[PDB]
C-alpha cells in the first residue's frame, strides 16, 4: 500500500505511550536550556574576577548541574520506555497471530522466516517512530520559519531559493523509493541467513552422515555475503544522497551571491548582510532531515512485513455451538477433498458411520489418504464437498476451541517439548492434573516401567524433541498424553510403529478397558492390532474399496487378504 | 576471563580492516576541516559587502561544498564497510563451528539459543569495536592535554582537580561491572525469547490439538516482559550514571572557584581567568566518554558469549588413516558404553563379527540400546571401553570425514530438507549425480511410482521436513538417499516402520540384489524382514542374550520365540 498509510498505522502503536513521549521532550528541554545558563553564569564570574556578593555563584553551579542531570535522566529514560514498549507490543501481536494461522501457512513457510520476523524486523521500526518524529518536527519547523523570515526582507531574492524547492522534492522522492526497495531486500536476506542456520541445526545428523559440510558452508557463505552486500548498497545510496542535497543548497547560495553583488546598488549593509547571514542557516537543518530519511523508509519497509502477517487470514471460526460433553458419534457423508494449491484429489467419496463404543479401522497402502481423512475431523484443513458430523452437528458449527476439546489425537509424527516427563504428559487443557492421574495414564500406555528408571523419575527432562529417549519411548509418551485427555473421540495414527510385539500387546490389552466409553478411530499398518475392530475400512487411492469385519474381509479375496499375509 | 583480554581478542577481528578504518578517519577529518573554511569565507564575503576581486567566492563555495561531500562519503562508506565486515566474519566463524560440534552439544542446547547467538549477539559488538575506539582516543587525548595545560599554568590549583580522579575511576569501575552483568542478562533473555518462539513454531500441531494457546501466550508474554525489564534496567543505570559524573565534575569546579576567590590577591586577570576558562572545557569530553562505556561493556559481553562457543571442544579427530575403499568387515569386541553425564549403562558387553556380504540382525525390546550400538560405528558418541574395528582398523584411527564416507545410515527419525526430491536423494558427497543414477536409486527404494505422480516429477518441492509427503514416502526417500551412496557398510534403523506389507516386500526383494557387495546391519521390530539374516542378535537390557539363525532361535525357547509370535 501507500507508504503514508503504513506509517500512520505504525503510529497507532505509539498512541499508548504519548504521555511518556511528552516527558522525554520536557526532560530534553530542561537539559537544553541549562547550557546557556551555565555558560552565562560562567562569564559573569570571570568578569567579576577581572574587576553585591559573588560568593553564591559557586553554589549556583551545583544546583544548575543537578537541574541539568534531572532533565537528562527524564529524556533518556522515558524515551527508552517508548521504544521498548513499542517493540514489546509488536512482538506480542506477532506471536499471538501464530496461534491462529492455518496449517497450510506453516507448510509453505520456513521456521527461520517466521523467527526472523519476530526478532529482526521488529527492531527496524524503532527509529522511524521515536527519533524520526522529533527530527522532522524540529528541523521541519526551522526550515519553514526561515523561508518566511527570508520572504520578509526581500521576496525577489527568495524566488531563487524557491526555485530549488522542486528539485529537492524530486530528489527526495526518488531517494525514498530506493530506500524502501533496498530495505525490503535486506529483511528478506536476513531471513535467508536465519533459514540456513535453522535448517542445518535441525538436520545436523543428515549433514554429519552424508557429508555436505562443504555444501553447507558454501550455502551459508552465499547467504551471508548477499546480506552484507545489500546492507552495503543501502549505505552507499545514503552516503551520496546527503552530500548531493548539500551541493544543491550551495549552488543556489552561489547564484544568490552573484545577484547581491549586482544588486549592491541602491542598498547597503544591514539589509543584504542580514539576508546572506540568514540564508546560511539553511544547510544545517536540511542535513539533519536527509540523514533521517533513510531511517523513516527503513521503518516503513519493516512495518509492511509485520502488517502482512497480522493481516493474514486465520482459520475459519464462524461456528457458535458449544457443548460440555458429546456422545461421540462420528459420521462422514460423501466427503471429497483436495489440498489447497493442488489439483490432485486425495479423497474421492468417503462414507462411514461410527457409533459410540466402536472401533473403525483404517487400512491401506502408503499415500492412500488415511492421515488426510483423520486430519479433517479436527478441522486442520477446510473441506468443501461433503459433510462431517459429530453427534449430529456439522463440525463447522462448533467453535474451534470447543470442537478440539472432544477429540484426542495421536499423530504419526511424535513431537515433544523440552520439559519434564510429567509436563509433557499433562499439557495444555490437562495441565495441573494430580500426579496420581498422570501416573495412571502412563501405566495404561505401558510407560511407567521406563519412567521409574529415569534419573529423576517423572521430573526427568527429555531434551529437545525428546532426543534423550528412544523412538519407542517417545511414542509411548504421546499415547499417554492422549489417554489423560480422555475425550469421547480418540484417533490413533500408527501409534505402535516404533514398538515391539510385547509392548503392543500390553498397550492393546490396556486399550480394551477404554473401549466402552469412547469411539476410537485407528489407522494401522500392523493388522494384528485391529483384528477386533467392529468395522474395517480398506482404502485405496482415496476410495474405500472394501469394508466389513476381519472374517468378512478374509473370506473375500481382495486387498485385505493380500495385505494380511 | 578478564574484560581487557576479551576486548583485545575482539580487536583481532578488526585487523584486516585497518586500511578502511584509516580511510574513514581521513574522510571525516576532511569533512570536519571544511566548516571553518566555509564560515571564514562567508565572513569575508559579508565584510566585503559592507565596504582585488571577490567574484570567485561563489565558485569557491561550490568547490568547498564538493570537497566536504567527498569527505563525508568516504567516512560513512568505509566505516560501514568495517562494521559489516566484522559482523560477517563473526557470523561465518560461528556457523562453521556448528559443523564440528558433538552430538551431545546439540542434545543439551535449544535451537533458539544457537540461532539467537548467530543473529543477535553478533550485532552487539559493532559499537565497541568501531565507534568506541574513536571516542576513547579523541576524548582521552583531549583530557590528558587539558590536564597538562592546567598543570603548566598552576600546579597548586590542579591538586583539587587531581583529587577527583580516584572517585571517577572507582565510579567508572562499578558502572562497568554493572553494565557487563546486565548485558549478559539481556542476551540470555533474548535467547529465551527466541527459544520460546522456535519451540512454539516447531510443535504447532501439538499446541493446536491439546489446547495450550493460553499457556504459550503466557510463556511468551513472561519471556518478553523479562527481556524488556532487563533492557530498561540497563538504560536506567546508564542514564543515572552519566549525570552523576557530571555533578562530580561541577562540584570540583565549584571548589576550585571558591579557592580562586580567596587566592585573588597577589594576582589579576590573564592567569586566573585563563585557568577558569580552561577548566570549563573538561565536562564535555567526560560526558562523551561516559556515554560510550555502556557500548564497550555490551560489546565485551557479546564477544564473551561468542568466544564461549568458538572455544567449545569439537569432536575428537586425532586419526590419520585414509582409505579409498574398505572391504566392509565390522567387528565389535567387548564394547561397553554409557552416555556422557549419565551413570546408567546402556551397553554391557557386546561381541560380534560381521563379514563382507553378510546381514546382522539386531532385535529386542524398546530401549535395549540397538540405536546406541548402531550410533557408535559412525563415532557419533565417543566410546572408552571396548574396540570397534572396521576392516581390521580401529574406527578412531580413521579420519572422521574418511570414516563416514564408508558408512550409509538410515536413522529412525527421518529428516528431509526443504528442496526438490532429486536434491534430497542426491545430497552431500553424491550431489551432482546424473539423473539416471537418481532414478535407479529411487526405483530400488520403491519410490519412483509416487515420485512420477508428483506435480513436477523429481523437481517437486517437499516443503519443510517433507511435510508435503506422507510418512512412508519420506521414509522411502531416506532409503533411496542411503542406497544412492552405496558404501561398503549399510545400517538400517527401522527403515520400514511406516510402510505396509506390499512396500516392505518390494523393498526387501530389491535389497537382495545389493546383498553381495556390502555388509548390512539391520535393526528391525518387524521380524518378517530379517528372517533371512546370516546372524540374528537378540539384545535385552544392553546384553546380547541370544544369537544364531532363524531356525536355531526358533528351536530354542527364549526371547526370540516369544517376540516372534
Ligand atoms: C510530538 C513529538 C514532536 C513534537 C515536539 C518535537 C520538538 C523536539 C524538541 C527537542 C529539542 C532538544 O533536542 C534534544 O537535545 C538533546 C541534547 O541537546 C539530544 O540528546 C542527545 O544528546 C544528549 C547529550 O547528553 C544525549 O544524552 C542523548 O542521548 C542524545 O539523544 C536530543 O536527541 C535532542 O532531541
Ligand atoms: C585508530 C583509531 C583511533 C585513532 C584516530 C582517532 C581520532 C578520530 C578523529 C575524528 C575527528 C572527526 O570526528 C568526526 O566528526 C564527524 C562530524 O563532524 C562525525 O560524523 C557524525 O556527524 C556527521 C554529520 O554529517 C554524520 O555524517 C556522521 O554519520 C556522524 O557519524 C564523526 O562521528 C566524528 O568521528
Ligand atoms: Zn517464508
Ligand atoms: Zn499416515
Ligand atoms: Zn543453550
Ligand atoms: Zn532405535
Amino acid at each position: 500500500p501507500s507508504s503514508l498509510k503504513i506509517y500512520f498505522r505504525l503510529l497507532g502503536y505509539v498512541k499508548p505511550y504519548i504521555g511518556m513521549f511528552l516527558l522525554s521532550i520536557v526532560g530534553f528541554l530542561i537539559f537544553a536550556s541549562t547550557q546557556p545558563m551555565l555558560a552565562g553564569i560562567l562569564k559573569y564570574f570571570v568578569d567579576g574576577l577581572s574587576n553585591h556578593l559573588v560568593y553564591a555563584v559557586p553554589l549556583l553551579i551545583i544546583l544548575i548541574a543537578a537541574w541539568q542531570g534531572l532533565g537528562s535522566f527524564l529524556g533518556n529514560f522515558f524515551l527508552a520506555k517508548v521504544s521498548l514498549g513499542l517493540v514489546h507490543d509488536l512482538r506480542v501481536a506477532l506471536f499471538n497471530k501464530l496461534l491462529v494461522l492455518p496449517n497450510r501457512y506453516f507448510d509453505t513457510h520456513s521456521s527461520g522466516h517466521l523467527i526472523s520476523r519476530i526478532t529482526f524486523n521488529v527492531t527496524m521500526v524503532t527509529g522511524a517512530a521515536t527519533d524520526a518524529i522529533k527530527v522532522v518536527i524540529r528541523e521541519g519547523l526551522t526550515v519553514v520559519f526561515l523561508f518566511l523570515y527570508l520572504l520578509w526582507m526581500n521576496w525577489k531574492l527568495t524566488l531563487v531559493m524557491l526555485a530549488i524547492l522542486p528539485v529537492i522534492a524530486v530528489m527526495v522522492t526518488t531517494a525514498s523509493r530506493k530506500f524502501r526497495k533496498q530495505s525490503k531486500k535486506i529483511q528478506v536476506a536476513m531471513g535467508d541467513v536465519t533459514h540456513v542456520a535453522s535448517e542445518t541445526i535441525q538436520g545436523y545428523r543428515v549433514v554429519r552422515s552424508f557429508g555436505g559440510e562443504a555444501y553447507e558452508e558454501k550455502r551459508f557463505l552465499d547467504a551471508s555475503q548477499s546480506n552484507t552486500d545489500k546492507q552495503l548498497r543501502m549505505t552507499k545510496t545514503g552516503a551520496v544522497y546527503t552530500p548531493m542535497l548539500q551541493l544543491v543548497i550551495y549552488v543556489a547560495m552561489a547564484i544568490l551571491m552573484f545577484l547581491v553583488l549586482w544588486l549592491r546598488g541602491d542598498a547597503s549593509a544591514g539589509d543584504l548582510v542580514a539576508y546572506i547571514t540568514a540564508a546560511g542557516l539553511l544547510p544545517k537543518p536540511i542535513r539533519q532531515l536527509s540523514e533521517v530519511s533513510s531511517t523513516v523508509q527503513r521503518g516503513v519497509a519493516g512495518a509492511e512485513s509485520i502488517f502482512e502477517q497480522l493481516d493474514e487470514a486465520a482459520e475459519e471460526d464462524q461456528g457458535t455451538v458449544e457443548k460440555e460433553r458429546v456422545s461421540g458419534r462420528l459420521e462422514v457423508r460423501n466427503l471429497s477433498f483436495r489440498y489447497p494449491g493442488t489439483d490432485k484429489q486425495v479423497l474421492d467419496d468417503i462414507s462411514f458411520i461410527a457409533e459410540p463404543g466402536q472401533m473403525i479401522a483404517l487400512v491401506g497402502r502408503s499415500g492412500s489418504g488415511k492421515s488426510t481423512l483423520a486430519n479433517l475431523v479436527p478441522r486442520f484443513y477446510q473441506h468443501n464437498d461433503g459433510k462431517i458430523l459429530l453427534d449430529g452437528v456439522e463440525v463447522e458449527d462448533y467453535r474451534l476451541r470447543n470442537l478440539r476439546r472432544h477429540i484426542a489425537l495421536v499423530t504419526q509424527q511424535v513431537t515433544l517439548f523440552n520439559d519434564s516427563v510429567a509436563n509433557n504428559i499433562a499439557y495444555g487443557d490437562l495441565a495441573g492434573a494430580p500426579r496420581e492421574e498422570i501416573e495412571r495414564a502412563a501405566k495404561a500406555a505401558n510407560a511407567k516401567e521406563f519412567i521409574d528408571n529415569l534419573p529423576q523419575g517423572f521430573d526427568t527432562e527429555v531434551g529437545e524433541n525428546g532426543v534423550l529417549l528412544s523412538g519407542g519411548q517417545r511414542q509411548r509418551l504421546a499415547i499417554a498424553r492422549a489417554l489423560l485427555k480422555d475425550a469421547p473421540l480418540l484417533i490413533l495414527d500408527e501409534a505402535t510403529s516404533a514398538l515391539d510385539t510385547e509392548s503392543e500387546r500390553h498397550i492393546q490389552a490396556a486399550l480394551d478397558e477404554v473401549m466402552k466409553g469412547r469411539t476410537t478411530l485407528v489407522i494401522a499398518h500392523r493388522l494384528s492390532t485391529i483384528e477386533k475392530a467392529d468395522l474395517i475400512l480398506v482404502m485405496d487411492q482415496g476410495q474405500i474399496v472394501e469394508r466389513g469385519s476381519h472374517a468378512e474381509l478374509l473370506a473375500q479375496n481382495g486387498h485385505y487378504a493380500r495385505l494380511h499375509a
